This record gives structure tokens, C-alpha cells and sequence, in this order.
């Protein structure tokens, strides 16, 4: 019947960030035509696949590699029985056996499956937790270009990025930045989760952002207030800069969900310079009243001065810290 928990402090990060995820085995975006003696199908669609299948074991052998058809394709011709690969659909594995036909012009076979291996982006480090080394970023979760569901994490990693530029656009929306990855590949962090709510994984040593290193309290959703609040983000060369911003809506959601708070851009520098709410910056956080209450997720379709957050507390729960000050031993 007695009392005192402890509170849980992060610290603010706003680093722009290059993200790269590498998926389960291999992932099919797409099917492909080949060329057949007579008449003309493809066997991907015939065999029982669909875009976003990952196909995991190609006849019970793992897949790692791009590369790792490469073998698979001329030995697939010679035995010619059949491909009875398995693959995953959601969290349920499926097996089709069917049979490659061939590419003309090269004399070499053909799979008729478009297929990637990764998936890359620039964001902003939202927060890490100091004792554990943890970290969030991005705010949502990361998807393919062409079958928008969810990379399916087999490992990744982060990396330093720069704003090298903003450049205005005759046609189309005006205000874009272009930034720059780290061809030095020096991974700060790995990535063992893709999420609703974003990417975490464990930092390789403490970031700094030269502006707010301190660790800070982190909210919950009711004590969000509409009005000013503050982001963090990089907009010149790598460094991390306050921006302020207002709360314009603010939703105490009462479970897991994506857009919690609704915000403007009211920061006059930042709205010279980008306009608004522009790419990169899908992890920058936002401190309110000296507490880290969410990040940056979404730009209004048409208004890159408004936009969504997400609530920091689904970040914290993914990323297997608890708000309440509780503590995991070892």
C-alpha cells in the first residue's frame, strides 16, 4: 500500500537519417511475361503468388540475396519438374510449384517475377532511451514502393544524411529538399522492428544534436495541449535545429492508433525555407512544455504548413520501454 514510481526521460533527436531495411528472403513487387513456345501466361500468377509475397525458401533452400536466383535460374531449366518454392503471406507460409520459361533476347531463362531486396529512405531520429541504448525514428512504418505493405524485417540499419539543397519546382509542388546518405556507411544503429508507429533498434554509441541533449520527460496523450510546441529537425548540412509549431488538435486516443495530434507550421524560418512540412523529416519530435510528446508523420496532401503526428507513447510501447517508470532487469 506503499508509493513512488520513477519517470521515464529520452532524448530528443532531429538528426536527418538514412534508412535502410532488408526484408525476409526476398520480396515479389510484381509479376513479369516471358516468352512461351505456344500461347503466352506467366507462371508466378498461374502458380499461386501475389504482390507483397515473400518468398523465403525457393524448394526449401533460404533465400538471402538477390543474387541467390542466379544459380536457381539455370538449374530451375535443366531439372524442369517443378518450383515448389514457399512463400509468406502475412504470417502464413505458402508453397506453389511451377515451372521457368525463358528471355529471348539473352537466350537465358526467365522467372517473370519482379522482385526487390530492400527498402531505403531519409527520415529524423525521433528519441533513444540512454541506459538502454534505444531508439525511434520515423513515426510510421516502412512500405514498398509498389505493393505498399510493410517491409518484413530481417535486419537494417541507419545512417548520418545531410540537406544539401531546397530547390523550388516549376511544375508540380514547389519546395523540395535533396539530401545526401552516408557513403562512408558508417551504421550508428541497426533496426529490428518496422512498425505502425515506426523503426527501432539499438544505437551503436550516443548521437548528439547540439541543441537539446538533455534528457526529457515523455507525455502522455492527455496531457497534449493545443498551441505552441516545438520540432526538431535538419533543414542545412547535418545540423539539428528548434522550429516552432502549434498543436492545432489534439486526440487522448485511448489505444494504438496513428494520428493523434493535427499541427501547423508557424515558424517563420522554416516556412521560408522548406515551406512547411516536407520529405525527411517523418521522425523529427516534438517537445512540448519540456516533454518529448510525439513525432512528426504526415503532410496534408494539400498543406505542406499542416500535418499529423503520432502520440509518443505507441513509439515508446513498440520500442519496449514502459511510460510508467517500471524498469527490466539485466
Amino acid at each position: 500500500r506503499h508509493m513512488g514510481l520513477p519517470d521515464l526521460k529520452v532524448i530528443p533527436g532531429g538528426q536527418s537519417i538514412g534508412v535502410k531495411l532488408h526484408s525476409v528472403g526476398v520480396l515479389v513487387v510484381g509479376f513479369h511475361q516471358i516468352n512461351t513456345s505456344e500461347g503466352k501466361k506467366s507462371p508466378g500468377e498461374t502458380a499461386g503468388i501475389e504482390a507483397g509475397d515473400i518468398i523465403i525458401e525457393m524448394n526449401g533452400q533460404k533465400i538471402e540475396k538477390m543474387n541467390d536466383v542466379a544459380p536457381f535460374i539455370q538449374k530451375a531449366g535443366k531439372t524442369g519438374e517443378s518450383l515448389d518454392l514457399l512463400i509468406k503471406r502475412d504470417k502464413q507460409k505458402i508453397k506453389t510449384k511451377l515451372i521457368p520459361e525463358k528471355d529471348e533476347g539473352e537466350g537465358k531463362y526467365r522467372i517473370g517475377l519482379y522482385i526487390r531486396d530492400s527498402a531505403a529512405g531519409i527520415g529524423t531520429m525521433t528519441f533513444y532511451e540512454p541506459k538502454t541504448k534505444k531508439y525511434g525514428a520515423l513515426g510510421h512504418v516502412i512500405s514498398d514502393m509498389d505493393t505498399k505493405k510493410p517491409i518484413v524485417v530481417e535486419n537494417g540499419e541507419i545512417v548520418k544524411s545531410t540537406v544539401t539543397s531546397i530547390e523550388k519546382g516549376t511544375g508540380g509542388n514547389p519546395g523540395e529538399k535533396l539530401a545526401r546518405f552516408s557513403s562512408e556507411r558508417k551504421t550508428i544503429g541497426d533496426i529490428n522492428r518496422n512498425s505502425p508507429f515506426g523503426i527501432f533498434g539499438t544505437l551503436h554509441q550516443p548521437i548528439q544534436n547540439n541543441i537539446s541533449d538533455q534528457a526529457l520527460p515523455v507525455a502522455f496523450s492527455t496531457e497534449v495541449k493545443k498551441g505552441p510546441a516545438e520540432i526538431l529537425t535538419v533543414i542545412d548540412d547535418d545540423k539539428v535545429e528548434k522550429f516552432d509549431i502549434e498543436i492545432v488538435s489534439t486526440t487522448p486516443q485511448k489505444f494504438p492508433a496513428t494520428k493523434g495530434m493535427v499541427l501547423k507550421i508557424t515558424d517563420p524560418r522554416l516556412l521560408k525555407e522548406t515551406g512547411g512540412i516536407v520529405q525527411g523529416m517523418a521522425g523529427a519530435p516534438i517537445i512540448q512544455n519540456g516533454k518529448v510528446i510525439g513525432a512528426v508523420t504526415h503532410v496534408f496532401v494539400n498543406d505542406p504548413t499542416s500535418g499529423y503526428g503520432v502520440h509518443i507513447e505507441w513509439m515508446l510501447s513498440e520500442a519496449g520501454i514502459d511510460i510508467y517508470g517500471k524498469e527490466k532487469a539485466s
